[PDB]
């Protein structure tokens, strides 16, 4: 059913901002484990649902949210990065950022603060509030996906799990966040943003 | 396909301990609301599981645990009560209570304490730890079902949601728990216990 | 030492929207219990804080958030209602509602859904986002306070705990929600609103 | 005011099980960040507590549980490890384990599963249920302390945050777990255990 998507760039394409070892491991080991367990949990849920086992379906929720979210999160993350990214977004998105956060630098601080703030494992997200018609920064615990738990549309996600920066930046999460702005695929983020107004 | 089970006694069978209006509204309203929304959520889950929409499967979880657990919880509760109940259990159920909690009265206080202790909506439970082979008391938030969220198999449940006592005992929950001991179907919990030892 | 604030109107001043029985018990019993538990909890906290007992401090956390929250929430709640209430706000507040939700009728529908959506015990809130300079609807579980857990400034609160409406509306929360609009002290909300733009 | 307890052995005393860099960074940087943010948080809480600001008290909670728990957890953790440790405990502890888990090798699988099972950041714990006079295995999320959030008295803890192994064992948590059994200070646990039957 579910597959591990190919990275749209090589492992060391985000150097030095994100090394090739973090990239190789994060993709081929972490994301891959998510994709597998998701398939197995999804099939065990199918059997339970068809059998009317409500207890089982409920006992499988944690594994489904974790591995499902893990696959949703990482898939979006790969597309959010790029060796040709960085700088500031172009077009409407940069303008929407001006409205909702004041300026690009203010947006940068806020999302960096939401990411640095995650106590434990989690993600920092720039999303879109469909009901409201504006952008919205949000953080999520462990592998809880943005849309499935808040209804917000993911535009730019920054993984702040220790596995996404420890081998290189160690305990200095702030340095990791500062290095990632250099490899942000703004063309992708503007794609997802434009796809919302639809 | 799930259905609202009938009560093994009529609406005013638990007087004066639990009034007919409570019994009637609890079963015909709350429980009935749980079974329908559960069926709709499952059918909605089959549809998303068929399109591999992980986001949909996850945005459906709260409704499934809430309504599904609501259904599991109350179905057990109904059977746990009886117009011929009260007193104390017999045989090895009583012995497992003495061994695990010291005495019936100690067990009473413990389950009463756990039930009186839920802040907000919840359930106080007496379950069986199949792993360790013994009785264990637990408390659960809202409609979180004992087994699906904790692994313990439910034997005796006590609904401490305000809708299960307010119209009668108002804000004095400990008076409800004092009264509930009189209509406890120990025959049903004994059976529920014995099925764990098989 | 916290004190139970006096009601700014007679226990029956909100009829036939929220019967006098509910208002009497809700204030004199429910709200009273929190105030009292909070005073006992803070007292116990100053003791653990002094001894550097991090364990007791953390152990007292649920009790303080629950009781401290019950007091914060209801204190604001009583000030949100009025015998001379109902209708629609005007000027600065009605304006701000229109920009953030479109119309007053939409604002109502949105706060009504957020409040009805609460599974178990909780509240529906109209708050203000100081960082974003605009309004924002939010839902809080159990007695978790708006400002203390979401960081938003409380503007209008509507208690959806079952004790807040059950005796009059039974299990139909929507009716309670439709009725409560008739006693809203908009004069108070705008003042809370002005304090944010202050 | 709290302080970083001196490690009872040098950073490389747990090699090849736990490398010198993990130990180095873990104690001097991670555990250090906790004691400091705790001292900041407490001071701020005694401040807010003094004014009776229940909002600030509640808003400080996550930071207190997080940092206070981080200080409590790691302080204990350092004692649970020793270069001259490993093997099996003896006397009353081994018997307790045999009785409450079947055998030592069974206890290990159990404490290993709880630890491997935590999704995201957390800890696996072997504790003591003073209420039931027996050993109990619990898992705690993030820095949530055992006794403060569970009541169980801590006997042996296993940090399963990625920073506790990722630098060495990478994505494979099971390896860190197989290895940690080698440097476990079964003399310290026996002491903590004997302190429970006091
Ligand atoms: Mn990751
Ligand atoms: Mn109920
Ligand atoms: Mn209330
Ligand atoms: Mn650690």
């Amino acid at each position: 059913k579910h597959s591990l998507p190919d990275l749209p760039y090589d492992y060391g394409a985000l150097e030095p901002h994100i090394n090739a070892q973090i990239m190789q491991l994060h993709h081929s080991k972490n994301h891959a484990a998510y994709v597998n367990n998701l398939n197995v949990t999804e099939e065990k849920y199918q059997e339970a649902l068809a059998k009317g086992d409500v207890t089982a379906q409920i006992a499988l929720q944690p594994a489904l949210k974790f591995n499902g979210g893990g696959h949703i999160n990482h898939s979006i993350f790969w597309t959010n990065l790029s060796p040709n990214g960085g700088g500031e977004p172009k077009g409407e998105l940069l303008e929407a950022i001006k409205r909702d956060f004041g300026s690009f630098d203010k947006f940068k601080e806020k999302l960096t603060a939401a990411s640095v703030g995650v106590q434990g494992s989690g993600w920092g997200w720039l999303g879109f509030n469909k009901e409201r018609g504006h952008l919205q920064i949000a953080a999520c615990p462990n592998q809880d996906p943005l849309q499935g738990t808040t209804g917000l549309i993911p535009l730019l996600g920054i993984d702040v799990w220790e596995h996404a920066y420890y081998l290189q930046y160690k305990n200095v999460r702030p340095d990791y966040l500062k290095a990632i702005w250099n490899v942000i695929n703004w063309e992708n983020v503007t794609e997802r943003y434009m796809a919302c107004k639809k």
